[PDB]
């Protein structure tokens, strides 16, 4: 048989009344055959993608048709505090909540995300998640490729695991919260190996890795290269060539490809090096969507230069903030225990050469960034805003792998994980990678956030943030 179409998210803008409605809900989605459960903005699964435009504001008005409390936030938006949608931006079972975003920020490919508190990983697994498109004068001008779901296109990828009868199997527990929730399947807007057919010329593949915890690593069949133009926040002075990608859960990045006649090729992700993430299938190359060649001229361009990508300023007096992010030991040695006794050796391919005690001992609070696990009512500090802050994040003390992402800011990276970032990674971020070893970023907060509707920063690794690897934090 022939395989799926890739579904494309419809391209949203605003009304008359410059209203945008998102309703949050659940219904029925098919995998391999089989129906389950399934949640989505404006549909069963997955979501729209926003338009926005710099300069611009948008009311967003938000349904939750779940019976159970959500939010939504605009993960990649500089936004103050109150319309964030952190864990504290409560939306109740059938109720509406508004929100009126000014963007100014520039183009940028960013998403949105459920951020209830403790159960976020849950809400993203059942299908929450979709993508923001911001606009702005500069990138227009280039004449990128531009035809939504043509020439231009997104391409979220995401793993789950299902039950034998057909439902998501989704469950935070004492391994997942130490290794993460992953699965044996993996979607591409949600269809398992869609085909994408792309016209002759350049193709624009906006990349999101919407996993709750494996990290991915993308790649073509053919070896043919990817050209990044963009990363979380926006373009990158000029466009770098790669043969691969890593990306981390949360993260975005803007690729073009080469398509040419009569040579289908596949966009794949290839095996890491993550505790868990290369048990067969992900053992070896995976496919993510087949390329399909169509023989009409595309007209996007790949420009020489994109965009001015400002100095790093100087260091010296800046405000130097520590983030030791931590796990406890015993439930870490136990998360691992399980993984190794339940799949074997396999769980650690490719990496580097039972009675109740009460709640001290109790997972949901066992990880945890300055000796802390979350909590909602105590912001940890107090940020500047319009000024320049290094944030230093740490994972030394264990192994696991911490995509550690900053709310209310896109960054640049001083150092990620002990060396200066890679290139196409050098640009605008709100993720660095923290793996045993230290990261370095340079963060500006342009908005407001008081302590009731606080910033957060956090491990994207969903099941850690869930049991306690996240903070508060206050701008303004
Ligand atoms: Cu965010
Ligand atoms: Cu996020
Ligand atoms: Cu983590
Ligand atoms: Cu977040
Ligand atoms: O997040
Ligand atoms: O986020």
């Amino acid at each position: 048989a022939e395989r799926p179409t890739l579904p494309i998210p419809d391209l949203l803008t605003t009304d008359a009344r410059n209203r945008i409605q998102l309703t949050i809900g659940a219904g029925q989605s098919t995998f391999g055959g089989k129906t389950a459960t399934t949640w989505g903005y404006n549909g069963n699964l997955l979501g729209p993608a926003v338009k926005l435009q710099r300069g611009k504001a948008v009311t967003v008005d938000i349904y939750n048709q779940l019976t159970e409390e959500t939010t939504l936030h605009w993960h990649g938006l500089e936004v103050p505090g109150e319309v964030d949608g952190g864990p504290q931006g409560i939306i109740p079972p059938g109720g509406k909540r508004s929100v009126t975003l000014n963007v100014d920020q520039p183009a940028a490919t960013c998403w949105f995300h459920p951020h209830q508190h403790g159960k976020t990983g849950r809400q993203v697994a059942m299908g929450l998640a979709g993508l923001v498109v911001i606009e702005d004068d500069e990138i227009l001008k280039l004449m990128l490729p531009k035809q939504w779901g043509i020439d231009d296109v997104p391409v979220i990828v995401q793993d789950k695991k299902f039950s034998a009868d057909g439902q998501i199997d989704y469950q935070l527990d004492v391994m997942t919260a130490a290794v993460g929730w992953f699965g044996d399947t993996l979607l591409t807007n949600g269809a398992i190996y869609p085909q994408h057919a792309a016209p002759r010329g350049w193709l624009r593949l906006r990349l999101l890795n919407g996993c709750n915890a494996r990290s991915l690593n993308f790649a073509t069949s053919d070896n043919r290269p990817l050209y990044v133009i963009a990363s979380d926040g926006g373009l990158l002075p000029e466009p770098v060539k790669v043969s691969e990608l890593p990306v981390l859960m949360g993260e975005r990045f803007e690729v073009l490809v080469e398509v040419n006649d009569n040579k289908p090729f596949d966009l794949v992700t290839l095996p890491v090096s993550q505790m868990g993430m290369a048990i067969a299938p992900f053992d070896k190359p995976h496919p993510v969507m087949r390329i399909q060649p169509i023989a009409i001229s595309a007209s996007g361009a790949l420009p020489d230069t994109l965009s001015s990508l400002p100095a790093l300023p100087s260091l010296e007096g800046l405000t130097v903030r520590k983030l030791q992010l931590s796990m406890d030991p015993m439930l870490d040695m136990m998360g691992m225990q399980m993984l190794m006794e339940k799949y074997g050796d396999q769980a650690m391919a490719g990496m580097d050469h039972h009675m109740n005690h009460g709640g001290k001992f109790d997972f949901h609070h066992a990880n945890k960034i300055n000796g802390q696990a979350f909590d909602m009512n105590k912001p940890m500090f107090a940020a500047a805003k319009g000024q320049y802050e290094r944030w230093v994040i740490s994972g030394v003390g264990d192994m696991m792998l911490h995509p550690f992402h900053i709310h209310g800011t896109q960054f640049r990276i001083l150092s990620e994980n002990g060396k200066p970032p890679a290139a196409h990674r050098a640009g605008w971020k709100d993720t660095v990678k923290v793996e045993g070893n230290v990261s370095e970023v340079l963060v500006k907060f342009n908005h407001d956030a008081p302590k009731e509707h606080a910033y957060m920063a956090h491990c994207h690794l969903l099941e850690h943030e869930d049991t306690g690897m996240m903070l508060g934090f206050t701008v303004g």
